[PDB]
C-alpha cells in the first residue's frame, strides 16, 4: 500500500471565536487609586480623621525627614504635637496593654519624646522637668512591659537629667 502515511492536516482552522484569555486581553485599569493613597495628603488627612497609626506615621515622617521630603522645613514641634496626641489618645497606657505584639511601644515613644523635649531644635522649647518625668513614665512603662534593662537604662538617663537639672 502507499496511502494513509503522512496525513495532510486539512479541515482545521476553526474555533477562532473563542480566543484564549492568555493572549490579547487588556484588563488594565487606568486608575492609579493606590498612588494617591500613598501620598502625604492622605496620611495627614487620616491623621486628622483619627487614625492613630497614621498620626505616628506623619510624626516619624516629620522627625526622620524622609517621607516629609527634604525640600520642606524640618519642624519638630508638629512632630512633638503628634507624638503627644498618640500617647494621650492610646488606651493601652492605663492598664490596657494586652495585644501581644507591641506595634505601639509606649516606652520607646515616651523615651524619644523625652529626648526631643530635653534637646530642643529651635522651634521646640526645652522643658527639662517634662523630660525627666517623661523618662520616668517611659521607664515605668518598660517595667510594666517586663523590660528591666530598658527601664533601668532610661532611669539612669532620668537620674542624669535631674543631675544636670541642678544648675
Amino acid at each position: 500500500s502507499h496511502m494513509g502515511e503522512l496525513e495532510a492536516i486539512v479541515g482545521l482552522g476553526l474555533m477562532y471565536s473563542q480566543l484564549p484569555h492568555h493572549i490579547l486581553a487588556d484588563v488594565s485599569l487606568k486608575e492609579t487609586e493606590e498612588n494617591k493613597t500613598k501620598g502625604f495628603d492622605y496620611l495627614l488627612k487620616a491623621a486628622e480623621a483619627g487614625d492613630r497609626q497614621s498620626m505616628i506615621l506623619v510624626a516619624r515622617a516629620f522627625d526622620s525627614g524622609q517621607n516629609l521630603s527634604p525640600d520642606r522645613c524640618q519642624d519638630w514641634l508638629e512632630a512633638l504635637h503628634w507624638y503627644n496626641t498618640a500617647l494621650e489618645m492610646t488606651d493601652c497606657d492605663e492598664g490596657g496593654e494586652y495585644d501581644g505584639m507591641q506595634d505601639e511601644p509606649r516606652y520607646m515613644m515616651l523615651a524619644r519624646e523625652a529626648e526631643m523635649l530635653f534637646t530642643g531644635g529651635y522651634g521646640l522649647e526645652k522643658d527639662p522637668q517634662r523630660s525627666g518625668d517623661l523618662y520616668t513614665q517611659a521607664a515605668e512603662a518598660a517595667m510594666e512591659a517586663m523590660k528591666g534593662r530598658l527601664a533601668n537604662q532610661y532611669y539612669q538617663k532620668a537620674e542624669e537629667a535631674w543631675a544636670q537639672m541642678e544648675e
